[PDB]
């Protein structure tokens, strides 16, 4: 594996969004994983619709909350994995509220076929991470609210309550470290994202880790 890696800079990643007063960090963490996933499909980076699985997908519970999974199941067992882009569904759940699911008008972005769960293994994540790109993770979120810069070595971490994405890490550094993007716009941590030390399963973050599927 790479000493370091950084899916911002090879292009694979879209500007921090905000999810609002909504349970939906299980949608961001899904669409930002097949933002990357279909840049590094060699595509056109382009930012995918949130609002459509917040709406759409019945296997979640919009606003509640969902796994990472089941809208990757959801787009292909009952959207053709298709995904919406952004521009054509923009995000509006985001203080609190969940409207009707429309199907049309919208333009497709993005295409997927499958997902796949990855080991809950660290040097293994950080070897698919980089081979692959960002990877939709779930984590202990309670030490990001209180979360102000730099990288966390003492993050609770003892239940998983929220979906994020996995970008790169640095194991050139002391400690060494996971980038994370979040969906708590970038005003939050170090312009949207969050450095855990990488190696101890900080904030629980190897137990949920996967990805869809492009071609
Ligand atoms: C289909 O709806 C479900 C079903 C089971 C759930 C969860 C949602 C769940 O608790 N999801 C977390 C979540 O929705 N967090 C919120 C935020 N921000 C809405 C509160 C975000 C989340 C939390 C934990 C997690 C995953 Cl993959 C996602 O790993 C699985 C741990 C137990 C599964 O908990």
């Amino acid at each position: 594996a790479p000493a370091a890696v950084d899916w911002r800079e090879k292009g694979a990643v879209t500007p921090v969004k905000d999810q609002g007063q909504c349970g939906s960090c299980w949608a961001f963490s899904t669409i930002g994983n097949i933002e990357g996933q279909w840049q590094v499909a060699g595509n056109p980076l382009v930012s995918l619709s949130e609002q459509m699985l917040v709406s759409c997908d019945t296997i979640d519970f919009g606003c509640g909350g969902g796994l990472m999974d089941n809208a990757f199941n959801w787009i292909v067992n009952s959207n053709g994995g298709n995904v919406f882009t952004e521009a054509s569904y923009p995000y509006v759940s985001g203080n609190g509220e969940q409207p009707q699911c429309q199907m049309n008008g919208h333009e497709i972005g993005a295409a997927i076929t499958d997902h796949v769960d990855l080991p809950q293994d660290e040097d293994a994540i950080a070897a698919y991470l980089a081979e692959n790109g960002p990877l939709a993770i779930a984590v202990d979120a309670t030490s990001f609210m209180d979360y102000n810069g730099g990288i966390l070595t003492s993050c609770t971490s003892e239940q998983l309550d929220h979906g994020v994405l996995l970008v790169g890490y640095n194991d050139a550094s002391n400690p060494p470290y996971w980038i994370i993007k979040n969906s708590w716009s970038n005003m939050w941590g170090e312009d949207g994202y969050i450095r855990i030390e990488k190696g101890t399963n900080q904030c629980l973050m190897n137990q949920a880790v996967s990805s869809a599927v492009v071609g």
